[PDB]
């Protein structure tokens, strides 16, 4: 296997309660990981609860770990960070999140659409926090000039975090161009890269129709003109092409070039999607890794058996060059799940799957050997660094 799924998932917690759907639904984690700890803890996440028929619980909301297994949240903090939608007609998505060493801060983006044929579209929106308790705008940053200053003491480093306190990164016309957003500080060339799947104003029926576009941008905040990566993703076993539906990226020192795990699929739309390896050099132009998957959806009856979702990962050094641990916090869905009973977190069948629960939406974990996935994915036993 190319990553080794641990047992069970992982607890995040959700905010809802709605009658018709299980509880702590979750889906689309981005975890960041530090060499040391911020307010308390060396990994966070930002993640969306998420159920079939309604998609206005799809806030983004953050946790803490001292292990990236086990989550928490923060003292003081309210989920969702961003707050529930007013109607149906909006809904947010697709949250991503980096850290800033600059500022010592996190910059949490996700994609917010009005869903509505002829409405306004959609954006990339961000809040920052300072504390990992309120996330927000800062109270250095500047509207008018779109500048983030500095803090210059502990009390410049506070946010105003309402409801409306959140900074529009991007907007466009059309409703869903710009899924996934996905960024990375680059430190060679010194500036924030965002990828982001365009699937113009159509979704997830788009299909082999889609294509994943980058932006630069100096501060994280304001966005150049999007350009479309080359060789994105590459062939399946068949010999069939694969097309992006959502993605994370990070550069990975160690390796001296960007990785990214991509969920894709050779259909019609990401129904059954599988994860894909593809790295570059540049951040532009791309080569897939071998023609396997890097992860496929479990056997009937898993809670991962419909598909595997977006997820997100971190290269953990080794001891020796070349040689570290793909670390993957993967969402995926169960299908086929109304009124059955489905698996905890332990893996116990001891959940009930309630009315309106078509499927199950749940964050699990794989990991491997850098060196062993890669093995796998090129078939080839003696592959090295
Ligand atoms: C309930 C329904 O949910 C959303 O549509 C889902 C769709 O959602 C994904 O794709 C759309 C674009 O087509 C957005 O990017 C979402 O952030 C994605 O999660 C898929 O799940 C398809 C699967 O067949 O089902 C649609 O109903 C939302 O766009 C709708 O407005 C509505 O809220
Ligand atoms: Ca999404
Ligand atoms: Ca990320
Ligand atoms: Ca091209
Ligand atoms: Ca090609």
């Amino acid at each position: 296997s190319a990553l080794n799924k641990a047992p069970g998932y992982q607890d995040f917690p959700a905010y809802y309660s709605d009658s018709a759907h299980a509880d702590d639904q979750v889906t689309h984690p981005d975890v960041v990981v530090l060499e040391e700890p911020w307010n308390g803890y060396r990994y966070w996440a930002v993640y969306t609860p998420n159920v079939m028929r309604i998609s206005i619980y799809e806030n983004p909301s953050i946790v803490a770990s001292s292990d990236g297994v086990h989550w928490v949240e923060p003292e003081g903090l309210s989920n969702p960070i961003e707050p529930q939608p007013p109607s149906t007609r909006y809904h947010n998505c697709d949250a991503d999140m980096v850290y800033n060493a600059e500022y010592d801060a996190m910059m949490a983006y996700w994609n917010w659409a009005d869903d509505q044929g002829g409405g306004v579209g959609a954006e990339v929106r961000l809040r920052i926090s300072y504390d990992g308790v309120h996330w927000g705008v800062p109270v250095t940053y500047d509207e008018m000039t779109r500048v983030w200053s500095k803090p210059t003491s502990d009390a410049e480093r506070q946010v105003a975090d309402g409801e409306d306190d959140f900074i529009t990164a991007i907007a466009s016309p059309d409703r869903y161009d710009m899924l996934s957003p996905t960024i990375v500080y680059d430190d060679f060339r010194d500036v924030f890269i965002l990828w982001a799947n365009n699937t113009g104003d159509v979704g997830y029926q788009n299909g082999q129709a889609n294509f994943v576009e980058m932006r630069y941008s100096d501060d994280g905040i304001t966005w150049g003109e999007p350009v479309r990566v080359n060789g994105f993703l590459g062939l399946d076993e068949n010999g069939q092409q694969l097309a992006p539906w959502h993605q994370d990226v990070q550069y990975v020192p160690d390796l001296k070039e960007f990785v990214c795990i991509s969920q894709c699929f050779a259909g019609r739309n990401p129904d059954g999607s599988v994860l894909h390896l593809t790295t570059s050099k540049d951040g532009v132009n791309w080569e897939q890794v071998g023609t396997k998957p890097l992860l496929s959806p479990g056997p009937d009856g898993s809670w991962d058996d419909f598909q595997i979702y977006r997820s997100s990962f971190y290269y953990e050094p080794g001891s020796s060059a070349g040689d570290g641990t793909m670390r993957v916090w993967y969402s995926a869905l169960q299908k086929d799940t109304n009124n059955k009973m489905v698996a905890d977190s332990s893996g116990n069948l001891t959940i009930q799957a309630k009315s309106e629960d078509d499927r199950i939406w749940r964050i699990g974990y794989a990991e491997n050997s850098f060196v062993e996935m890669m093995r796998v994915l090129l078939d080839d036993p003696g592959y090295t660094t």
